[PDB]
C-alpha cells in the first residue's frame, strides 16, 4: 500500500514511487523532480 501524487503520506520513502513525501505542506507526496 502507497500513496500516490497529491495523496497524504505516511513514508517519506516517495510513498508509492518516484515521489517524495512533502514536509513542506501540504504533506501529500509530490514528484521527486518538483521537490
Amino acid at each position: 500500500a502507497c500513496r500516490e501524487w497529491l495523496g497524504g503520506c505516511s513514508k517519506d520513502a516517495d510513498c508509492c514511487a518516484h515521489l517524495a513525501c512533502r514536509k513542506k505542506w501540504p504533506y501529500h507526496c509530490v514528484w521527486d523532480w518538483t521537490v
